[PDB]
Order: structure tokens, then sequence, then C-alpha cells
């Protein structure tokens, strides 16, 4: 179909890279650094959307608060804010109800939680731009260490408050809201002219994923496992979500969520939410005809918060060795799980390698060894890659509802 060229041309990628992978696997055999140099492109297309997370995030963020009116932005931030907290809360009991039913195991918290106070409030913002801080305790003092990775929790308060002294100040900061208007436009351009390469990065990433896996033994291994999470997800995406939207709006979902599958599929290939964030803006912005202001507030904001996926994983797969680890279940450890998770799920960043660090935080809730990570790692990869097409359908089912809460306020 004309003008569907970008879908086309991504599915073309992806069943072709499914392919490769399936194919070049079973008929060569490839060392550790020829697997690595296969992935190339995938490396190259990863570091290009990194790259233009920094300057979309706070721009977006700002045009977004500034936009809308002095009294406005309060309300409609708390109902994100209420939106996001309850849909974690039944992601997280969902995950729960799950893996408690199905059953599938049969066969330095303080100075943790603490940490996301500390990096909301960064010391300094260039060193925020790139690094983030995390603090340990030895012989028992309090030790401050700052580590590589952007730091996106401080950033985007930053953008909200600075946002909002901008639209409070009004004529003064006329000038400050225009550039950032207009970074925002040249960051979207960016990101369409980033559209361009993406399917080749897709392709290539797609067959390296295929490529490094060992034996499919882990497969049948923690077959279960899988089988859970996968439930969940899709009870989550189909039964919760959908129904909300319903009530709040009258309309069929479906054809909200199937025009913007684009964005869902680049996601799930990429495995990350918060650097498929621009294509969640050129799909849901452009084909849902959601309000600019509205996808210029919520979606930054639930882009690092509404982790729904995430938090389900963590509940599922805690329990799962809270089953296997020699142990039985307890009524008030479900609960510690479960509100470790949320936090753990508020606390993790937008990266594909998330989630296993903030693991550790809800592995010793239960007091556990951090070494059972090792467990699910091998499958925790090739899994990883489903746990945003959840996020991406809660920002744009919150969109949505928001945009109608506060319809006469637009
Ligand atoms: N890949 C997740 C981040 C959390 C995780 O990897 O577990 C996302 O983009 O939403
Ligand atoms: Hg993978
Ligand atoms: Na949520
Ligand atoms: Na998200
Ligand atoms: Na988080």
């Amino acid at each position: 179909l004309k003008n569907n060229w970008v879908l086309l041309s991504t599915v073309a990628a992806v069943v072709l890279g499914i392919t490769t992978g399936v194919l070049v696997r079973e008929h060569s055999n490839l060392s550790t650094l020829e697997k690595f140099y296969f992935a190339f492109p995938g490396e190259i297309l990863m570091r290009m959307l990194k790259l233009i997370i920094l300057p979309l995030i706070i721009s977006s963020m700002i045009t977004g608060v500034a936009a809308l009116d002095s009294n406005v932005s309060g309300k409609i931030g708390l109902r994100a804010v209420v939106y996001y907290f309850a849909t974690t809360l039944i992601a997280v009991i969902l995950g729960i109800v799950l893996v408690v039913s199905i059953k599938p195991g049969v066969t330095s918290t303080v100075d943790a939680m603490l940490d996301l106070i500390r990096n909301m409030f960064p010391e300094n913002l260039v060193q925020a731009a790139f690094q983030q801080y995390k603090t340990k305790r030895e012989e028992y003092k309090i030790v401050g260490m700052y580590s590589d990775g952007i730091n996106v929790l401080g950033l985007i308060v930053f953008a909200l408050v600075f946002g909002l002294v901008i639209g409070k100040m009004g004529e003064k900061g006329q000038i400050l809201v225009d550039f950032f208007n207009a970074l925002s436009d040249a960051t979207m351009k960016i990101v369409q002219i980033i559209m361009w390469y993406m399917p080749l990065g897709i392709l290539f990433l797609i067959a390296g994923c295929i490529i490094e896996v060992e034996d499919w033994e882990i497969f049948r291994k923690l077959g279960l496992y899988m089988a859970t999470v996968l439930t969940g997800l899709a009870i989550h995406s189909i039964v919760i979500l959908p129904l909300i939207y319903f009530i709040v709006v009258r309309k069929n979902p479906f054809r909200f969520a199937m025009g913007m599958a684009q964005a869902l599929l680049t996601a799930l290939m990429i495995s990350s939410s918060s650097a498929t964030l621009p294509v969640t803006f050129r799909c849901a912005e452009e084909n849902n005809q959601v309000d600019k202001r509205i996808t210029r507030f919520v979606l930054p904001v639930g882009a690092t918060i509404n982790m729904d996926g995430t938090a389900l994983y963590e509940a599922v797969a805690a329990v799962f060795i809270a089953q296997l680890n020699d142990l039985d279940l307890g009524i008030g450890q479900i609960i510690t799980i479960s509100i470790t998770a949320t936090s753990a799920s508020i606390g993790a960043a937008g990266v594909p390698q998330a989630g296993l660090v903030t693991m550790v935080i809800v592995l010793s809730a239960v007091g556990l060894p951090a070494e059972d990570v090792t467990l699910i790692i091998a499958v925790d990869c090739l899994l990883d890659r489903f746990r945003t097409m959840v996020n991406v359908l809660g920002d744009a089912f919150g969109t949505g509802i928001v945009e109608k809460l506060s319809k006469k306020e637009l």
C-alpha cells in the first residue's frame, strides 16, 4: 500500500533479519568476535538513537509544560501521575497473581531507594547530562561516587520546574519558549532523517539477537518463565488497558493501537522505551490525532515512570526464585516484593540492560543472594525485547484519557 512505505520496509527488514538469524546460524559457525562484528550496523543505529535522547527529552518536556496555562498544568500532571500509579499497581498485582497461580518454580535496599531522591536533584546539570549518582556503604560510612550513564529523572524534573517557571513569567520567557519550540521541531526532523536508515539497523539487530543464542536448551529449561511473562503481558495489553480506554472514552481502542503499530515494531526490535519515544511521537501525535501539548507532556514523564512490563517482570521473576530457592510463599513477603518491584520500576532507566541492576534490590528485599540473577539471565535478554510494548501502549492510552478528562480546559 502506498504511503505505508515505512511500515512495509520495517516488516520486510524484520522478516529478512529473522530469516538471516535462522539460516546463517545453523549453516555456519562464527566466533564471539565475528558475532560482535556481525551486529555492527545495529550498534551504529542504537548509538544514533541514543544520541537524540538528550535534546529531545528536555525540549519536548519544556515545550509541553510551558504551552499550557498556569493552573491547568498542575491538575493535568496530577491526573497523569495518578494514572501511572494505578497502572503500575495493577501491573504488579496481575503479575503476582499469575506467577502465584502457575507456580512455575516447583522444579543495601535503604541505600538504593534513596538514590532516586538523590538523582532527582543532581549537584551539576552538565554532569547529570551524561553521569549518574550511586552510593555505597563501607567501613560503615556512606561513600558517594559518580558513574557513567545519562540521568533522566533529574533532567525531567528540571524541565518540569523550568517550564512551569517560564510559563509563569509570560512575556519575558517568550524568547526562551520559542527557542525550545524550534529545538523540538529540529529534533523531530533529525529523527525523521534517522527513520530512513533505521530498517537496515533493525534487520542487523534482529540477526545478531538470533545469532547470539547458544543451544536453545535454555528455552526448554525456563519455558514456564517465558510463558507466565507473556501471559501477563497479553492480559495487561488486551484486557485491562483497552477496558480503561473504553470505560473512560466511548471509542474502540483497537484502531488506536493498530494505527501506531510502527512504534511497536521499532521498540520491540530495539528493546527500549526511552529510545523509541521520538517514534512514539511520530506515530501517536500525527496518526491518532492527539494534542501536541498533551503528547509533549504525558509521554516524556511516562517514558521513565510508566514501565508496566518492567514491574510485572520484577514481580513474576522475584516470586519465581522465592519458590525455587528452597523457600515458600509468605503473605507479607508478597507485599514487600510488590512494593519493591514498584519502586524499582520507578527507579529503572530506559536502557535494554535495565531491569537487572534494579532487580538486585527486590532480590535482597526477601533476603536472597545477589548471584541468583544468573538463573533467568540467559533468557533475560531475549525476553527484554518484549517488555517495552506494554509501556508504549500505556503511554499512548494515557494520552487519550488525559485529553478526554481535560477536554474543556484544552
Ligand atoms: N527495556 C525496558 C527497560 C527496563 C528493562 O529493560 O527491564 C524499556 O525500554 O521499557
Ligand atoms: Hg537479545
Ligand atoms: Na504505570
Ligand atoms: Na514507559
Ligand atoms: Na523507572
